C-alpha cells in the first residue's frame, strides 16, 4: 500500500495523476452523447461528473492560454505554431496534432516516444518539451522554439563548404548517439528534422518514427518507416516481413545527409518513389559523384563508409570509428566541446518572435461524427498530458 | 492551476485520487470483453493499462486481507460479516453490497449518503466507517463493530421498564438530532437500525434511506421510502406525487419506537401491508393503548405527541420541546452526559469476536452476463473507495 503512492507521484508512470484525469475526461467526452445517454448507467454517471470535469477542464492548461503568432510549419496530422504564453509572455513552439486525422488515418500511437524523448532526454541535441496537453480536437506540445530554421533551409540558402559540413554532420552524430544511448532508433533522419537553435547549433526535432530497441539492440519491424530519399536498404527490405534491424540505419541516413550537403542533390534522386527505391537497392553500382563537384578524398570516403551494407557500415562497431574518421580532423572544435564553439552560421534575428528562417504557410475544421454506440475515440490519448 | 491540487487532495471531493483510480479500474472492467475488444481503440487502450491496473488492484485493499469470522446479518443487497483484518488482527464489521443485485433491482445510488455519514460524521451516535472498497462483484464497507446487537434483540429478550425506555429513546433523540444537524433526514428509523455498542449505548446503523435537505429544511420526494410499521403518514402520502416533507417524519418513527418498546407490539400492527398503511392513515382514531399495559401518563403523552399530524407534532418547533418533555425527567442522567452514564444493559461478551447478541445466519454467486456492447455496469460505483 506504500509503493502505489510513488507510482502515482512518478512523472514517468502511466497512472500518475494527469493520466488519471485524462481518464475521467476522455471517458466523459466519449460518453456524453444523446444516443448513449439513453443508457441509464452512462446517464447517471455523467450527471455526477460532467460538472466538475468541465471545471477541471478550465483549471487545466488550454490552447487559449496562448496567443498564436504565426504558423511556422504544417503537415498531414497538424501544424506547428509559433506562440506566446499570455500570463508569462514567453515564446514557444507548439505542435498541434489532429485527433480526428490520427483516428481516420489509423496512426494514433506515434507520439508517445516523441513525448517521452522531448520530456525526459535532458540533452542539448533533443528539443525540449515543457508541456503536453489536449482537448477534444487536438494534442498540443509546447517546445523550446528553435529560431534558426532547419538544415533544408540553410542548404536552400547556401553553397556549403566542407568546414561547415564537418561541423553539422559532427553534431548530427553526437545527437544520434544520444538517442541511441537512450535505447532508441530515430528511423527518419534528414535535414527536415534538424533544427538550428538561436546560436546555430543543431537539435533533432521530429521523433514520430522513433522505436525502442531490444535488450540486444534491434527492432523487429514489418513496416517500412521513413522518407524515400533517406531510407536505408535494410529498412526497405524489412517491409517484406521478418526484418530484424538496428541503429546502423540512422548512420545510413547520416550518410545521405552529408552527400546532399556537399554535392547538392540527393544520391538516389529520381522522378518517382519507385525510381528512388529501386536505385537505393542498387547502392553498390548506383551511388556516384559528379567530377565537377570535387568533394575531398576524406569526405568521399566517409560517405561511402555510411553508404554500404549494414554489416560493413561505418558505425557497425561503435560510434568511435565514426568520430575518429579523418574527415572530422580540424582546428576549430573537439568532440568534448563542439556545441560551445562558434557555429558556421549564427541566426540574424530581430525579436523573440522573429520567424524569418521559416517559410510562410498558407492557412486555408473536420471533427468526429456523433457516435450511435460507444466507439472510444479519446482512449488513444489518455496519458498524454504532461507538466514540467 | 493551484486550486486543482487541493481539489484532488480533498478526501470529500469526487475527483480525489481514489476516485480517479476507481475510474481507470471501472473503465477497464467494463471494456475488457472479447466482443468489445473487436474495437481497435478499446483493444489498444486495454493493452496499455490492463497490466498496471491489475498491479494497482493488488496494492489496493481487498476482501482477502480479511478473515471472515461469521455472517451476523443478511438482506436483499448483501450481507454483513464479522471479520478480522489479517495484518493488524483487528476485528471489524464489514458490509457487502452486491453490485449485480443493485443494477438488477435498479437501486444503485443509496449508499453515497451512507458512505459520507459513516466516513465523516465524527459522532458517537453514527457507526464509523474506516474503509470503503470494491471489486467487480461487491462494494465493501469496513465499520466499527457494534457487539451489543440491535434494539429488536433487546426487546425480543426483555420486558422493558420505562426507566430504560426513557434512556434509549433519549439516545435515539440525540442521535437523530446529530443527523438532522448534518442536513439529513433518516427516513427509516426503527429498532432494526439501532445498534448497541460494547457498553450498551445506541448508534444509528443503516443510512441507505437518508436524504439531504433544502436550504429551507425539506425534501421533494415522490417515492415512499421506509418500512411499513414505522412510516409516517406525510411520507406515505408523498408517494402520490408533489410531496414536500421534512425532519418531523423521523420523530413520528421515534414515536412508534417508544410505543413498541413499552406496550410490546407496534401501534399499527396488522396481518398485511395494506392493513398497516390504511391503519396508519387513521392514526387519529386508530392509535390506542391496552389498559393492562399501563404506560405512565407522561410516557402516554410523549407518544401521542409524536403520533399526530406533522403540523402539531412534538419536534415541529425544535428538538428542545422534546428534550424538556417531562417523561425524560430522571435522576440518572442529564442530556450533557447521558452517553457517559451506566447504560441499562451492558453486553456480556467473552472475546473480541463474540457475536452472541446476533442471530445465526444460514449461508445457502450470480454475476453479470458478458456484454455484447458497452453497458457500463461499474460506472455507478466510481468514487466509492475510501481510506482513513
Ligand atoms: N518531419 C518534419 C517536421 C520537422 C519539425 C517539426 O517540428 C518543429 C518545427 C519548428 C520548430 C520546432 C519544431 B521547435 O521546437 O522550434 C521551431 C515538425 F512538426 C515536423
Ligand atoms: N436495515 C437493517 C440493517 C441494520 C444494520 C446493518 O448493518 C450492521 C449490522 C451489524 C453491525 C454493524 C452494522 B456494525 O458497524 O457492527 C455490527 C445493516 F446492514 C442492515
Amino acid at each position: 500500500q506504500r509503493k502505489l503512492e510513488a507510482l502515482i507521484r512518478d512523472p514517468r508512470s502511466p497512472i500518475n495523476v494527469e493520466s488519471l484525469l485524462d481518464g475521467l475526461n476522455s471517458l466523459v467526452l466519449d460518453l456524453d452523447f444523446p444516443a448513449l445517454r439513453k443508457n441509464k448507467n452512462i446517464d447517471n454517471f455523467l450527471n455526477r461528473y460532467e460538472k466538475i470535469v468541465k471545471k477541471i477542464r478550465g483549471l487545466q492548461m488550454k490552447a487559449e492560454d496562448y496567443d498564436v503568432v504565426k504558423v511556422i510549419g504544417r503537415g498531414a496530422f497538424g501544424e506547428v505554431q509559433l506562440v506566446r504564453h499570455k500570463a508569462s509572455q514567453k515564446v514557444y513552439a507548439m505542435k498541434l496534432l489532429s485527433k480526428f486525422e490520427m483516428i481516420k488515418r489509423s496512426d494514433s500511437a506515434f507520439f508517445w516516444e516523441e513525448r517521452d524523448i522531448m520530456a525526459f532526454a535532458n540533452s542539448p541535441w533533443v528539443v525540449q518539451l515543457f508541456y503536453a496537453f489536449q482537448d477534444d480536437r487536438y494534442l498540443y506540445m509546447v517546445m523550446e522554439y528553435m529560431p534558426g530554421g532547419d538544415l533544408v533551409n540553410l542548404m536552400s540558402n547556401y553553397d556549403v563548404p566542407e568546414k561547415w559540413a564537418k561541423f553539422y554532420t559532427a553534431e548530427v552524430v553526437l545527437a544520434l548517439d544520444a538517442i541511441h544511448s537512450m535505447g532508441l532508433i530515430h528511423r527518419d533522419v534528414k535535414p527536415d528534422n534538424m533544427l538550428l537553435d538561436k546560436h546555430g547549433h543543431l537539435k533533432l526535432a521530429d521523433f514520430g518514427t522513433c522505436m525502442k530497441m531490444d535488450e540486444t539492440g534491434m527492432v523487429h519491424c514489418d513496416t517500412a518507416v521513413g522518407t524515400p530519399d533517406y531510407i536505408s536498404p535494410e529498412v526497405l527490405k524489412s517491409q517484406g516481413g521478418d526484418g530484424f534491424y538496428g541503429r546502423e540505419c540512422d548512420w545510413w541516413s547520416v550518410g545521405v545527409f552529408l552527400y546532399e550537403m556537399l554535392v547538392g542533390d540527393t544520391p538516389f534522386y529520381a522522378d518517382s518513389l519507385v525510381g528512388t527505391y529501386s536505385k537505393i537497392m542498387d547502392h553498390k553500382n548506383s551511388l556516384c559523384f559528379p567530377e565537377d563537384a570535387e568533394i575531398s578524398k576524406h569526405a568521399k570516403n566517409l560517405i561511402c563508409a555510411f553508404l554500404t551494407d549494414r554489416e560493413v557500415r561505418l558505425g557497425r562497431n561503435g560510434v568511435e570509428e565514426i568520430r575518429q574518421h579523418p574527415f572530422f580532423k580540424n582546428d576549430q572544435w573537439h568532440w568534448d566541446n563542439i556545441r560551445e564553439t562558434a557555429a558556421p552560421v549564427v541566426p540574424e534575428l530581430s525579436s523573440d518572435i522573429d520567424s524569418s528562417n521559416f517559410d510562410d504557410i498558407e492557412d486555408d475544421v473536420e471533427t468526429f461524427p456523433i457516435p450511435k454506440a460507444f466507439v472510444g475515440n479519446q482512449l488513444p490519448f489518455i496519458g498524454f498530458t504532461y507538466y514540467r
